[PDB]
């Protein structure tokens, strides 16, 4: 499941694709906690491409219902990503996710 609740302004217009390397400026927050990720730290904005199952499933569909310019703001269901397993010592199993992505991409 993925859920979108998009700040306006972009065009609306250019969709990512398949074979499309796109830069995102994304943001982690627990919910009911604190962050544990955030690429505004780095200032390195994550190049990474479409098609390859590189992103877990919740982050994948969401960047493709965006375009440039945009600021939405996901909601990932558990199952979709790590709620069976959990990721050790940094997501616990049966976690809902919660991102604050900004695309502002290439191609």
């Amino acid at each position: 499941g993925v859920e979108i609740e998009t700040i306006s302004p972009g065009d609306g217009r250019t969709f990512p694709k398949k074979g499309q390397t796109c830069v995102v400026h994304y943001t982690g927050m627990l919910q009911n906690g604190k962050k544990f990720d955030s690429s505004r730290d780095r200032n390195k904005p994550f190049k990474f491409r479409i098609g390859k199952q590189e992103v877990i499933k919740g982050f994948e569909e969401g960047a493709a219902q965006m375009s440039l310019g945009q600021r939405a703001k996901l909601t990932c269901t558990p199952d979709v990503a790590y709620g069976a397993t959990g990721h050790p010592g940094v997501i616990p199993p049966n976690a809902t996710l919660i991102f604050d992505v900004e695309l502002l991409n290439l191609e």
